[PDB]
């Protein structure tokens, strides 16, 4: 009378023994590929009406950070698919007032969307849906859900969820994970798959009438019909947990009529200002365009580098959140100078080249290091304290380069070492 | 039993990647598993610097370059690499007094014009450089072990020698076991010099034997020793220096620890031929790095070695017949980075509709397979050449796909970052 959650057998797949805070099981369990090395990943993108702020920054670049850890670091093989919402109530509205046009007004803030991104150096994904080219796979969708006897049908053309016809079967559990958060319709927590349009709202072809698709049904759509039955990951903030994403897998269990359509659910904390969230509705929001006028995308990116991908964090305004940040980045820039002056400049004819003790230290810290990270990494991706064993190196190869004479051949080993985890982080110095 | 016999590390608490690599000491393809965790510790017999480097020396150097590379930008070992370079030999002494520029300065005149060399052809530096004429202290102590355990004796004229038949009896201890079949002053005739009395006119360093000379395979047993430890994971070389050479630093180096393995694994690259006969100095047969990168670059230079398997024999053909198919490779490659740079500069989200098509899937799906394809040929002793070829075809689609398809601006992307990450494996810069 719980929901359960099935963990995929270990035969045949690649094992790193890494751990994830997954939303299913409330805890964190180890992560298993569903097949060989593969991960399937879809993640909610942006709702394409305005700018993108600093919150929307923190959980695109947190789980960028965790996708290069996944495909840069432990070489598991990832196809990643983010949506676009280009239909929407809110592209709708907006659209009016600015008196611009549905479609110029989506593709304008998708630009700028694309275009912050790049700024902080995300990688794209693998493939982007946008929701106008998938209207007709979602009627399709929407068809099959019914057929499973799972939706039915508004006299007024809407199709709509059944919640309690979805509960009764035992392979079915709605509201896996915020079970405490549940006229026309048959309960008041039915949900809309389909919508019908009125007249004077923009509309789509349907077995059941003119119409726009509803909240959720889009992602299951998209993310059906590209990765298919079993997602490996899905993620996104924690305001999306209830109802968005509960609700994509009572849309795609149902469609399927199976148990569990995700593996792992990772959920980014919220970014907060002053205690509240970073939102547009609370008119607390810093843009990244107004953020990259102040600070630069490797501090930007140290500043969520230093806060756990899964818990809240609060940015302190006016800098006092970027002080640190800004020191990191110097105490980088500057290691970075050094190292890579010394290494260019070396001259093997005049140095001596026997393999000293402080050479020996050295190294045992450099490997050492390289461990550190390594159980960092797969303790839920923590990259605050991989930043820091960092940190503790360089402190050291700073004092060796000053007073040692240096092997040249080490000195190239860190350089390489710590190129693949800046690499890894997205920092580009 | 008359039969040497190894011994194969434990798989337990040690990163496995099923990675087979073609063993010496076996004779055979075995399953490679590192002595601690994921560490390799490896020693590579490094050149002789009085003379420039030619075409053989760099298959070789470059050939573990990219074994190198593999074992750690791609399954992410970790790897402690040493190279000695021998500073002191006959044959810098000879020349020495020929030019009378002195034994120092033209050792480090032919060192230098190796290293510029390597970095030429993109050779990366390994963690550890160490000179002969900076260890021949620690050399010294290392021979008085060997003394010390009985497998060395001394002679009347001040040269120490290894004792075969001391080593052999022991039941722990097995001469030559990777050429088994290739075994005055002296017991036998197949004892070797440890330390040996110097010539005169010969440059000279004090010993308790008197004034000597290493001899000719000690050197590297002792730094390997000194840095690496009782147990090297790999040790690499030319085929030809497997027999003496590298038989002879096992006795050396088993009789110093008085232990059963002191490597793990031995790797030995095939030789680089040029018209039937191995590439050598004494045959007057050779072609100069610094000659061949007047005509060829670095990458095609690389090309034609990633086309052959490292541990087979190789010919070149000279007047740059075997540099044909290189140049073409090396051509393909350049245009395929600057079309698929243009294209995604010039993509326009506004331009494009960028739904999953069925063709986005095809080339897809022939992406991963690739990668399944080029991991599977890493794992078949650094097989080079099939993998090369995988990425030949897939650029080949790729190709296709960019002229005609509409584009799914994200998975060129991945696409490309995968063949810069291949790329950087085989040292290839584009
Ligand atoms: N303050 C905040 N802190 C962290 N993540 C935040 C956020 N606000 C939204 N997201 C997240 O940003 C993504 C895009 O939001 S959307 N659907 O376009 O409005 C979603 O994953 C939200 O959870
Ligand atoms: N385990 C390791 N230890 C030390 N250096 C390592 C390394 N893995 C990669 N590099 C290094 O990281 C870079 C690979 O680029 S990439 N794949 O896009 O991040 C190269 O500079 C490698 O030498
Ligand atoms: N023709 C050839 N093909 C491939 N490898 C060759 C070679 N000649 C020498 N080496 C190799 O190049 C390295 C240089 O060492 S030394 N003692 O200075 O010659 C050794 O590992 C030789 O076996
Ligand atoms: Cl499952
Ligand atoms: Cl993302
Ligand atoms: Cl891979
Ligand atoms: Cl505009
Ligand atoms: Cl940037
Ligand atoms: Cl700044
Ligand atoms: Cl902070
Ligand atoms: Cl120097
Ligand atoms: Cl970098
Ligand atoms: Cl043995
Ligand atoms: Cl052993
Ligand atoms: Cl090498
Ligand atoms: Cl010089
Ligand atoms: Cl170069
Ligand atoms: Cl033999
Ligand atoms: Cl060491
Ligand atoms: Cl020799
Ligand atoms: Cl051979
Ligand atoms: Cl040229
Ligand atoms: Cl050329
Ligand atoms: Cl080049
Ligand atoms: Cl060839
Ligand atoms: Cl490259
Ligand atoms: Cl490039
Ligand atoms: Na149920
Ligand atoms: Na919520
Ligand atoms: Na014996
Ligand atoms: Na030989
Ligand atoms: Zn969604
Ligand atoms: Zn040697």
């Amino acid at each position: 009378s719980l929901p359960k959650w099935n963990q995929p057998s270990k035969e045949g797949k690649k094992i790193t023994n890494l751990f994830v805070n997954n939303s299913l099981t409330h805890s964190k369990v180890e992560f298993i590929p569903q097949e060989g090395n593969k991960i399937k990943w879809y993640a909610c993108g942006p709702t394409v009406y305005d700018a993108a702020h600093l919150g929307h920054a923190r959980t695109y670049v947190s789980f960028d950070i965790i996708r290069r850890i996944l495909v840069n670091y432990f070489k598991y093989d990832v196809f990643m698919v983010i949506n676009i919402t280009d239909i929407d109530d809110k592209i709708i509205k907006r659209s009016v007032e600015e008196k611009i046009g549905f479609t110029e007004l989506a593709r304008k803030w998708e630009y700028e969307f694309w275009e912050d991104m790049k700024s902080l150096n995300v990688l794209l994904p693998t493939a982007i849906t946008r929701v106008s080219e998938y209207v007709g796979d979602i009627v399709k969708y929407i068809e099959k859900i019914i057929e499973n006897k799972y939706a039915y049908v508004s006299e007024e053309g809407s199709v709509y969820f059944d919640i309690d016809e979805f509960k009764k079967s035992e392979k079915h559990f709605y509201a896996r994970m915020e079970p405490l958060s549940v006229k026309k319709k048959k309960n008041a927590y039915d949900f809309a798959l389909w919508k019908s349009s009125k007249p004077n709202e923009p509309h789509w072809d349907s077995p059941w009438g003119k119409g726009r698709p509803g909240w959720h049904i889009e992602c299951s759509t998209m993310a059906s019909n590209i990765l298919g039955d079993v997602l490996d990951i899905h993620s996104g903030g924690i305001d999306l947990r209830f109802p968005h994403h509960d609700n994509e897998l009572a849309q795609s269990e149902a469609f399927f009529d199976h148990s569990q359509w995700v593996n792992y659910f990772l959920h980014s904390g919220h970014l907060h200002i002053e205690g509240l969230k970073m939102s547009k509705s609370l008119k607390n929001f810093i843009t990244i365009k107004n953020m990259l006028t102040k600070y630069t995308s490797n501090q930007i990116r140290i500043l969520f580098l230093l806060n756990k991908w899964d818990n809240f964090m609060n940015y302190s305004p006016n800098g006092e959140s970027m002080v640190q940040c800004i020191e990191i980045d110097k105490s980088f820039t500057n290691f970075f100078a050094i190292i890579l002056m010394k290494i260019k400049n070396f001259d093997l004819n005049s140095c001596n080249l026997y393999w000293s003790d402080a050479d020996n230290k050295l190294n045992l810290l450099f490997r050492q290091t390289k461990n550190k990270i390594h159980e960092h990494f797969l303790d839920n991706f923590n990259t605050p304290d991989a930043l820091l064993a960092i940190q503790k190196l360089i402190t050291e190869i700073n004092i060796y380069m000053d007073k040692e004479k240096i092997q040249i051949g080490l000195l190239l080993e860190i350089k390489h070492y710590i190129n693949f985890i800046f690499d890894t982080f997205g920092l580009i110095y």
